């Protein structure tokens, strides 16, 4: 369950914010779960963060019930956590497909088929699907892609959230040349 992965530091401002050290492998990586757990007297206490950010190579966090200089102050130096045990086994799909929703998905001519919504199993047949932007070009509201890696799907990049496939906008699209 639970594991250590930072350390509240010094309050800044007068408002509730304080520093953090995190151990997390790379850095802003602590960022990704929640909810957080202090130690406080030997005991995990469980604590939502509200926001953060940079001051200076140093990085600061909000906490929920904290809201001042003398509240932060309590926790100056607690141990964090997070609770790193496996998520359920899925009865469809598997967990990276929740990286692809939210995706733009443009075919090898360049065009934008739109934002994928949602991945779709209808028996053994995974599908995309795709909401077509404002009035595109080949009147269509959406599309159904099939998840096939290399003839449909050829790359998925999450660094600036695209996926690329081999899939005609419409019977009368002009290729390549």
């Amino acid at each position: 369950h639970i594991e250590v992965v930072g350390k509240l530091g010094s309050t800044y401002g007068i408002r509730g914010w304080l520093r953090i050290y995190s151990s997390t492998e790379q850095a802003e990586s602590i960022f990704d779960y929640q909810p957080w757990f202090l130690k406080i007297k030997g005991e995990w206490q469980s604590i939502e963060l509200e926001n953060w950010r940079y001051h200076n190579h140093e990085i600061i966090v909000k906490l929920k019930g904290v809201d001042d200089r003398e509240a932060a102050q309590i926790l100056a130096n607690v141990e964090i956590g997070v609770d790193l045990s496996v998520f359920p086994e899925l009865e469809e799909g598997d967990y990276y497909w929740h990286d692809l929703i939210g995706c733009t998905v443009v075919n090898l001519e360049g065009y934008t088929m739109g934002t994928v919504t949602e991945m779709m199993e209808t028996g053994s047949n995974d599908v995309l699907v795709v909401k077509a932007n404002t009035k595109d070009a080949f009147g269509k509201q959406e599309r159904l892609i099939p998840f096939l890696y290399e003839q449909v799907v050829k790359r998925v990049d999450l660094t600036t959230k695209t996926i690329e496939v081999d899939w005609d906008a419409g019977f009368l699209e002009h290729h390549h040349h």
